[PDB]
């Protein structure tokens, strides 16, 4: 889905060199975004924690606000992630 080139791009680099571009509404908030990618990343927001410039992106805050458009954010997963995984 997702038609027309209208939206803000947001990348996410996990702790395994894995950048994933995401197109969400600039209006969207950090939290929401987490819930959105939460699907792809497969990680829950409450577990997620977008970090940029060594700072923890606020939930109430929005991506645009930070200006992470086409930028690479650093998402972290709570608890010690498993090596094998699956």
């Amino acid at each position: 889905g997702s038609s027309g080139s209208s939206g803000l791009e947001v990348l996410v680099k996990t702790l395994d060199s894995q950048t994933r571009t995401f197109i969400v509404g600039a209006q969207m908030n950090v939290k929401e975004f987490k819930e959105h990618i939460a699907a792809s990343v497969s990680i829950p927001s409450e577990k997620q924690r977008l970090i940029y410039q060594g700072r923890v992106l606020q939930d109430d805050k929005k991506l645009q606000e930070y200006n992470v458009g086409g930028k690479v954010i650093h998402l972290v997963e709570r608890a010690p992630s498993g090596p094998s995984s699956g």
